[PDB]
Formats: structure tokens, sequence, C-alpha cells
């Protein structure tokens, strides 16, 4: 079984996300999601829990007909020592062969512990990124065309709109 | 949508505790599974790692034909606050209703958060019990029988049984 | 019995603090004031510990007749989760009914918990604020003028002056 | 300015504990009681958070006569490394000269740091101690006589005596 | 160059601790000396504090004749999570080849991370010990023969036989 | 005996750093170097480990012809309060009499705590200081030259200028 690994802080989680894990889950078996920055909510930059973002995730794959089977979602806080990061993550997951990152850190980090490490096999845009969705919560854009419907009826429920344009005021 | 909580160490993931979730989800929309003391691995009273329980509720479930729809996955660590335990739980968990226990402090610090808390629909005998699954690990006695072939697998995989009995020596 | 919370980092405590304190004393029974960032001092926007400033603040309002029964002082470090720090405020305080806060952030976390949340009743100008008193202790400018007279006798105690002076070399 | 410091759990803040403080009151002009293993709430011997304390030697001691120029009251959290444990306490209190304690590991961590050490003046009688009261709430015995009505109030408005019955269940 | 690694409390560091590590630096061209626990001091098992003990290692090491070139004295606190405390040793220490211990824990933590681990070369008898150490310490028995002489010199400057005695009281 | 403290980040460690502790061992008997912020790796201004840079020093310091008698190396991790850092310190090292440091945050908080104060007796050049040795690593510049001969082996060993550069992309 070839496992591989993501991570990022999906701030929320978008249809850019999603692309990249359908075309990673051409080549393993199975992906290990981590949601990075975990301990980080309730700003303009990081607005969702943990929590909010495990919901999301577990929302959407489910909604997109990737079985279950082929996925793991795991929140990861970040930690001050770099050097033992790739050890944090470790702990909290399943064993796994592979890291999907374009960020010189991640890589490095994963690299220097013996991973085997490629870039995104596909890279998005900015005007479909989560800086673009946070604006258009914030602005009054179109948001919600930017995420998968069961990600929209996440932050309906929690409010995230309302969240973000009170801690931008 | 109702969703309810449970929260259990589950070293290892046992056929109790499924028994007990699929009991739960006759009554709840959703359930919330944590994976409690997610700091505590390699001891003889906890010996798997927070992503190795991860790995195994994952595949369990996945297993025996529960939507992915109707349930969540997440880690949480211990605390040293219980006047901080159910904040740390909420931020690290969608919105929920309901809170499973029996387990008097848990129900004590849900209730006292505004938390309605009822016990669990079922209650697994001793020799069911994960207390059992690691003697039997131990003394070569019949583990596999008390755990999902999906579990099985996973203590395979990650050199289980092996680990615990050199905990032991 | 209706109480009120009030968080502020009050580096130092100065008249506008206390101006502000003793309008919230006319609408509620007792005041909870937090002394937040308490883990920070010895920086030029953080000069003060927590003891300090919990002793600048016990003193002023034990000088200006405000009853002891009537409030309650207490230190609260910041952490690194905001979805966390309701619950650490709750922890180390009596129960409380209402917060006053005019920053964005705190009045979010507050109604996200279900508090009532309204900005202070009165605003000080910034020639009475922290950033002015530190200035001029600073520059040699009349800091002495903006405390009241017990955080001045706390000052010149814990060598204050010399402190910010000394750190800003 | 003489300036004591007192440090003790207080579950709760009982007559005993207010003898002592009056005691002491007598040999120093200010008095620093800290609450100390702030963290611990929610067990057989330790029921109560830190503010709930706080508001228990809060209000006992403006309720006593004392006036509020002649202590401060500082909840202080335990922390790993005992080597630290002075340093933590001076950070969040005001400066001090004596401590006092009956205890060999405080007296030695004070000692070492070069402060003044003494026992309590006053060894209160066995019926005031904290085991005591929590048992007579545990068992419907006569708790409330053993503690100053308004630590009583704080009880009763906290529901003291439900948490601690249902934790012991 | 093969370096190997050790790992303990050392409370104090005594003769024989040094006879295990002249062994193992028969076989291997530098070793890394960690001391363990490095966050507890002030107790009857745990005294000495991390530098107190790094100053322990350094003089003795010196005293014996073991060139500087050959070893590294390394302090390192206990973490709360098991799996992540070989990552936060090799953060702490220079890269190694092989541990030394006798501890089935660090032994599987240090063999699941890939490392070569093998027990001490020697074993010495509990009259050598610690435990033996500490015990003559308190009870005015012969310490001072169970310790290099440089160990007992830094005993004497920092008064270690009095802050045990006192802690036992 | 009268010891000195140093401190610094040593990313990496350079001939100036050593001329440094040569000058000051001219007027101590005994030096502890601490490395501060040994919590950061793997950023362009703190490339190195805690571990990586306890290498560094202990090579760099028995190949100049040192006795090991005279010096002591202590990693600290950087601490979020101030006002323990002093506390923090202490407990890691030996004990010792005077600082020596041109930094005013390290110089207030050590006199505060009673200690002796001094700027370091020597400055050294532009050419020695580390944001030159990482530019040059960075750049192909020669970073050889301005360090001692075993802290370049220890760079080669881990792969230093590879991993800067991987950084830096
Ligand atoms: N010491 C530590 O604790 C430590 C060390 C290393 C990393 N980390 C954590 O690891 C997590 C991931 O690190 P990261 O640098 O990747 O952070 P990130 O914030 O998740 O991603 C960085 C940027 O890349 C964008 N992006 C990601 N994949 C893309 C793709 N396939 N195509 C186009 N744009 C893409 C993200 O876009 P969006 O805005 O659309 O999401 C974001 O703007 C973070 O939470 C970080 O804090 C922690
Ligand atoms: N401050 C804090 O951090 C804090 C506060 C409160 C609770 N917690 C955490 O919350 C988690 C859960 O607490 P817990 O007391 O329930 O611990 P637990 O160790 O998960 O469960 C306690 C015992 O009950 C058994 N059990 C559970 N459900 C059962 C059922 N339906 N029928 C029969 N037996 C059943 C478990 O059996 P098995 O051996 O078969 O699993 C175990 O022996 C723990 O990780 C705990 O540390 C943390
Ligand atoms: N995750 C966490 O740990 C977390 C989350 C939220 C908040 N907090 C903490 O909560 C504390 C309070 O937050 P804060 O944003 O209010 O910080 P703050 O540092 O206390 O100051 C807010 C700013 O408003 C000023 N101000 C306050 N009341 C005023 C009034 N009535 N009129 C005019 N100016 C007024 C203060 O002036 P002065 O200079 O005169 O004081 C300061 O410049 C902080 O310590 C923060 O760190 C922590
Ligand atoms: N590293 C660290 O974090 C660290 C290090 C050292 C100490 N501490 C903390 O410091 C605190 C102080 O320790 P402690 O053991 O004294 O706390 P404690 O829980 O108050 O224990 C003292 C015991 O003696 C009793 N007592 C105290 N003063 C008395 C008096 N004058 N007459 C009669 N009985 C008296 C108390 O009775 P009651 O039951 O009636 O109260 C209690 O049973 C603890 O919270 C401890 O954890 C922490
Ligand atoms: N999660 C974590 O933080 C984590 C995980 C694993 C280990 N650790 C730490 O790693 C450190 C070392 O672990 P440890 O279990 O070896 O603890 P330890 O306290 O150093 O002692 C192990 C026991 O074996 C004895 N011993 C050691 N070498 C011996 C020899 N060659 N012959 C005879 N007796 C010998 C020691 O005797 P003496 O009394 O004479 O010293 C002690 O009684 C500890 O500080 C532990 O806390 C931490
Ligand atoms: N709360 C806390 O945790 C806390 C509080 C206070 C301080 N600290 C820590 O203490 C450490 C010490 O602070 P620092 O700013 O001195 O560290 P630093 O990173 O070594 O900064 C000193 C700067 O001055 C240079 N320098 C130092 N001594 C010199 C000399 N004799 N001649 C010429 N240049 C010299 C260094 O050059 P190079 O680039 O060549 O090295 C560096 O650029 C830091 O790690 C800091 O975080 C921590």
């Amino acid at each position: 079984t070839m496992r591989g690994l993501l991570v990022g802080k999906m701030q929320p989680f978008h249809r850019g996300h999603l692309q990249v894990i359908k075309s990673i889950l051409e080549e393993v078996d199975e992906l290990i999601i981590c949601i990075g920055s975990a301990q980080l909510s309730h700003s303009i930059r990081d607005p969702f829990t943990a929590g909010e973002r495990v919901m999301m995730l577990t929302k959407a794959l489910s909604e997109n007909g990737i079985p279950a089977s082929r996925y793991y979602i795991i929140p990861v806080q970040d930690i001050e020592c770099n050097a033992l990061w790739v050890g944090h993550i470790k702990m909290l997951t399943p064993p796994f062969d592979r890291v999907y990152s374009g960020n010189p850190l991640v890589q490095r980090l994963f690299s220097e512990d013996g991973y085997e490490v490629t870039a995104p096999p596909l890279f998005y845009r900015d005007r479909y990124s989560g800086t673009e969705v946070r604006r258009r919560m914030l602005d009054d854009g179109d948001w919600r065309s930017l995420l998968p419907e069961s990600v929209v009826e996440v932050i309906d429920e929690i409010n995230g709109v309302e969240r973000i344009k009170h801690l931008a005021k």
C-alpha cells in the first residue's frame, strides 16, 4: 500500500485543494491529508478552527464520491521546533511513503528525515486560492463559487462570513 | 442535523467499541469519535500512537459499511486543566449536540458546559475490552478474535505485538 | 449578582483605565478585571510583569475608594489557540454575565461562546493612553500626571523608568 | 513595607486558612496569598477551579474586615520544573520579603533563592481541614460550619456539592 | 566517525556511570551523553538540577583523562509524547549511529526509528547505584566513596546533602 | 572559582565568537557558553539545530587548546516569559558570577536578578558575523575562511550548505 501525505492550512477548504487531492489519488493508494496550523483560528488569514476544517474536509471528500478507504484527515498544530515537526506529523498519522508539497521548508524537513518528496501534480491559480475566498467573504464577492457546496453548508452553519466580517472591523 | 460525540483511548480499537458506535448511529445523524489520550503511546496500557489509532478507526469504520458522511475521527490530547478540556474538544470538532459517556468526570465536565449527556446505549463485558486485548497480545492469546480484521491488519503492519512484548520485558 | 468582565494589558495601569472601570461599576454589581498578556514583560510595549500590574491595580482600586467587594483582579496569560481563550478566562475567573471590550477579536470570541458583549462605556483619547505613558517614561515627559499616584509609587519601587530606559538602548 | 507570602491549594478556602492569614497579618504589612495547584479542578481532592477559589478568597477577605490595601490574591499553576517555581511565583506577584510555609519543598526552594522562610504562626485544628470539608460535602455532613459564610455562598452558586457528588459516582 | 548515545538521569553522576561510559568509549569514537529528566530537581529521587548534573559530568569526565574531543554532554527534558522523544533527542544532539540502553522503552523507541540499539557493555550492582548514593546522603553513610571526587566537590559547593536532608523532613 | 556566562545564537559558530570566548577566559576561571534560541532551526537566519550547534562548539573549543575544565556548553530554548528566562538559564547551568552581554534585554534581566553584567571584552570585525557567513554559504562565497576548520567539518557532515540553499528557493 502506497500512502501519500499532503499538508495545508486549508482556510477554508476550496475547489483547488480538492482538484489537487483527486490528482494525487491517481498515483497513490491512500492519501493522508493534514490540516496544518490547526491551533490558528479567528483571524483574517486563519478564520476557522481545526474542528471546522475537519468538518469541511470530511463533508467535501464524502460529497465527491472518494471512498473513505482512500484517505485520512488529521489536524496538526504547528510547533516551535522545525526539527521536530516531521516527528510530530509521524506520531499523528498512519505510516506513509511520499510527501506532496511545493513548500521549500516542508520539502527539506521531510527530505532530511528520509522521505520521498515531490511537488503537487497540479497548481491552481491565485483567483481560486484561500486568499481570494477570504477576500470575497469579506467584500460580498462570489466566495461560494470557489468552494464545494458541502463546504458552503459548513460555512453557513458556523456563521463563518459573519465571523470574518466582525474580525475585520 | 443531530450530532453525537464519543471519546475513548481505544488502545486498540476493538469489536466492542464498534458495537457501541453502531448503536449510537441508530439515534444520531452523525457521530464525532474522539481518540482520547492521543499523546500517550509505547506503554503497556497505551501502546499505540494517535496516528495508529486514527488508522485503526478509519479502516474499521470503512470496512463495516458505515457511510463516511456519518462520522468524524479526531485525535484529542489530554490537557492539564479539566476546566479547559471541553473547550479543547470543541475547538477540535464539528459542532455537536449530545455526548455519550459512562465516565463521571466526562459527564460532569460536559454537563457544566451546557451539553446533553447520556450513557452509551450498550455496555460490553471485560473479556471484550482493551485490557483483555492487550493481555492476549502479551500472552499469545487470541487477540485477533477481539478486533475487526481491518484493525488486525493495522496491528500487523505496525508490529504492535512485537512492540508491546518488548515494552513488557 | 450581575458581574462584568474587562480585559487589558494595562502596561501600566493609568487614569484612563480607571475612568473606564468606574463607568462600568455604574452598571454592574461586580467587575472582574483581567490583566491580559500576563506572560509579557521587559519590552518597550510591555514593560511590567504580571505581578507588578497586579500590584498597580490592587493599590489604585484601593486608593480610589472602590470597595474590595466590587472587583477581582486576575492575571491571564495569552494562549496559542484563540478558540480556547474564553475557556481559559472562564477557568481563571468567577462566573460572569457580560463582557466589556472594544476589540473585535475579544468581542467575537465571547459572543460565539454565548456571552453578552458590549463596548466600554467610555473611550479615552490617545494622549492619555499606555503608548503615551511609556513614551513619556522614555523621554522624561510628564508620565506621572497620567497615572494614579498609587501606580506612580509602584513604578518608583520597581525602578520601572530605569528598566524601560535600559531596554530602549 | 514588609510583605509576606503564603501558598496553598485551598480546596476550598475554610476558617482555618482565614485564622492563619489573620495571624500572619499581625507580623507583616501586606500578605500575598497564592492559590497553588491552580490548574487542578474537578477531582475529589481538588474540586474547584482557580477562578472559583479566587472568588472564595476575594469574598472571604473582603467580608472579614481586612482592608484591601493589606493583601493580594494570585492563582499559581504548578509547573514541571521545581527549579523555576520560585521565579514563576515572583513574576506573578508583588515584591515580597518573607515566605510562610510548613512544606519542606516550598521552604527549600525559597531559601535557596535567598528568601527568609518561616513556618506559619498558627496550626489550625484538625476539624478545619479541606479533607474534612470535602468529606462532609460528599456525606451530607456540616461542611458549612467549617467555612466563612461568604465561601458557602460561592459553593452554593457554583453547585460545588452537586459537582463533588457526581464526580464520586 | 562512529558516535554512540547514552541517556540517564544521573542523580547524581557516580562511579558506576563512569565505568559504563569508559567501556562504551572502547567501541565508539565519540559518546553523546544525555542527562535525562533534565526538568526534575529538588525531590528525593531527583535532587539535582540539569545544570548541576552538567557540572558533575563535565568535571568528572575532565578529571578522568577522557579527551574533550570524545564526548558531548546534553541535558534533555522529558516530554509528554513517547513517539516524539527520539526526535527531541535528535534535535538536541550531534548525529549518532548507535544507542546504548538497558531500558525497554528507550530501546524500542530508538529501534522503531531505525537506530542500532544495544545494552550497555557493563551492568553495575545496586550498592553502587544512585538509589544507594542518595540513601547514604540522607543517612550519613559513605556516599563520597561511590562518587568521583570531582562530583563530591560539586555536591559540596551546591549544598546537595543539606538540600536532600531538608526535602526529606 | 569565578565563572562567566555568555549567550548567543551562534548560527553558526565562527572565528569571532571564538576570539571573544578566548578574551573572556583571560578574566574568568570558567566560562558557561549558552546557545540561545536553541528551538530555532531550518530558516535563513537560524539554519542549524541546537544539536548541530552543540557539536560545532564542542569540536571548536576542544580543537583550539582550551582545556575542558574551563568551559561548559549548554543549549537554551527561548521562553515566552522574559521574567523567567534568567531562572531558566540558572536551572540549566552551573552556578555563575558574571554575565557578558552587549544586549540590553539580557543585561537588564540579569542585573535585576542581582548578577554582575559587563559588555564582551572584544567586538569582532564585521567580516566575522553570522549574517556574512550565511550569505556566503548561499552565494558560494568563502564561508569556510570565517570559521574554525572543526566547524567547517560539522557543516560538511550535516549538509548545511545544501540545507540553506534549498530553504532559500
Ligand atoms: N514547525 C512547524 O510547526 C511547521 C513547519 C513547516 C510547516 N508547517 C505547517 O505546514 C503547513 C503547510 O505549510 P505550507 O507552507 O504549505 O502552508 P499553506 O499555508 O497551507 O500553503 C502555502 C500557500 O500555498 C498555496 N498552495 C498550496 N498548494 C497549492 C497548489 N497545489 N497550487 C497552488 N497553490 C497552492 C496555499 O494556497 P491556499 O491559500 O489556497 O490554501 C497557500 O497560499 C502550514 O500549516 C505550516 O504552518 C509547520
Ligand atoms: N483533562 C483531560 O485531559 C481529560 C479530562 C477528562 C477525560 N479525558 C480523556 O477522555 C478520554 C475518555 O475518558 P474515559 O474515562 O472514558 O477513558 P477510557 O480509557 O477511554 O474509558 C474508560 C474505560 O471504560 C471502558 N468503556 C468505555 N466505553 C464502554 C462501554 N460502552 N462498555 C464497557 N466499557 C466501556 C474502556 O474500555 P476499553 O479498555 O475497552 O477501551 C475503559 O476501560 C480519555 O482519554 C481521558 O484521558 C481527558
Ligand atoms: N489567544 C489569546 O491569548 C487572546 C485572544 C484575545 C485576546 N487576548 C488578550 O486579551 C487582552 C486584551 O486585548 P486588547 O486587544 O484589548 O489589548 P490591549 O493591549 O489591552 O489594548 C487594546 C488597545 O485599546 C486601548 N484601549 C482599551 N480600552 C480603551 C478605552 N476604553 N478607550 C481607549 N482605548 C482603549 C488600549 O490602550 P492602552 O495603551 O491605554 O492600554 C490598547 O491600545 C490582550 O492581552 C490580548 O493579548 C488574548
Ligand atoms: N513545581 C511546582 O509547581 C511546585 C513546587 C512546590 C510547590 N508547589 C505548589 O505549592 C502549593 C503549596 O504546597 P502545600 O503542600 O502546602 O499545599 P496544600 O495543598 O495547601 O498542602 C498543605 C497541607 O497542610 C495543611 N496546612 C497548611 N497550612 C496549615 C496550617 N497553618 N495549619 C494546619 N494545617 C495546615 C493543608 O490543609 P488544608 O487541607 O485544610 O488546606 C494541607 O492539608 C501546592 O499547590 C504545590 O503544588 C508547586
Ligand atoms: N517521553 C520521554 O520524555 C521519555 C521517553 C523515554 C525515556 N525518557 C528518559 O530517558 C532517561 C533514561 O531512561 P532510564 O529508564 O534509563 O532512566 P534512569 O533513571 O536513567 O535509570 C534507569 C535505571 O537503570 C539504572 N542503570 C542505568 N544504567 C545501568 C547500568 N549500566 N547498570 C546498572 N544499572 C543501570 C539507573 O541506575 P542509577 O540510579 O545508578 O542511575 C536507574 O536505576 C530518563 O530520564 C527518562 O525519563 C524520556
Ligand atoms: N525570553 C527569552 O527566551 C529570552 C530573553 C532574552 C534573551 N534571549 C535569547 O538570548 C540570546 C542572546 O541574544 P543576542 O541578541 O545577543 O543573540 P545573538 O543572535 O547572538 O545576537 C547578537 C548579535 O550581535 C552580534 N555580536 C554578539 N557579540 C558580539 C561581539 N562581541 N562583537 C561583535 N558582534 C557581536 C551577533 O553576531 P553574529 O551574527 O556573528 O553571531 C549578533 O548579530 C538570543 O537567543 C535570545 O532569544 C531569550
